[PDB]
């Protein structure tokens, strides 16, 4: 009855984006984000080193996140007289509860030192302390990966150095094919 697409992949790497270019060419279909569920940066835990504790799944209210899918769940059923929901997020599928809900699973990569580079150019809130990104999101980001060497469902891995249509594309065209053997 439904159709669900997980889009992971290392920070700053075009995820939201390629959701939302995706879902303007999708009938019925919604986002959820899993950046709108983190925990305020009082409830955050910081590192021996000093640095907050934020790409680890402790630092998002993900039982905040199941309701919202349930909830999406629930108007997907009256949405009819296919409906598609896009899960994107920068640390998915280590999260167990939903390892059997993906129908399609997207991973969007990007090199160490691109990936710094760009992360600089953006600003978050609170903003990165210095040294945050070799102190704690790419350290964090290789543990994702590791845990991930053990995942038990198939995932597509994208160049995310690659356009924003380019991706669109790929993806799209990958879509339509498994929403078709459905
Ligand atoms: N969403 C917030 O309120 C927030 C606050 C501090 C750091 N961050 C960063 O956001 C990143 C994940 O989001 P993106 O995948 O969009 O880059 C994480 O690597 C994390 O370090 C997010």
């Amino acid at each position: 009855k439904t159709f669900i697409i997980g889009i992971s992949g290392v920070t700053n790497s075009g995820k939201t984006t390629l959701a939302k270019n995706l879902q303007k060419h999708l009938p019925n279909c919604s986002v959820i984000s899993q950046d709108d569920f983190f925990k305020p940066e009082s409830e955050i835990e910081t590192d021996k080193n000093g640095f907050l504790q934020y790409d680890v799944l402790e630092a998002l209210n993900m039982e905040k996140m199941m309701s919202a899918i349930s909830c999406w769940m629930e108007s997907a059923r009256h949405s009819v007289v296919i409906p598609i929901l896009i899960i994107e997020g920068f640390l998915l599928f280590n999260y167990k509860p939903l390892d059997t809900i993906w129908n399609r699973s997207y991973f969007l990569t990007i090199p160490y030192e691109e990936c710094k580079r760009r992360r600089s150019t953006r600003v978050y809130q609170p903003p990165d302390s210095p040294g945050y990104f070799d102190g704690h999101v790419w350290p964090m980001y290789l543990k994702y990966r590791q845990e991930m060497q053990d995942i038990t469902w198939e995932v597509v891995y994208l160049d995310g150095t690659k356009s924003e249509e380019d991706l669109f594309l790929q993806v799209y065209e990958d879509l339509i094919q498994e929403l078709a053997k459905q």
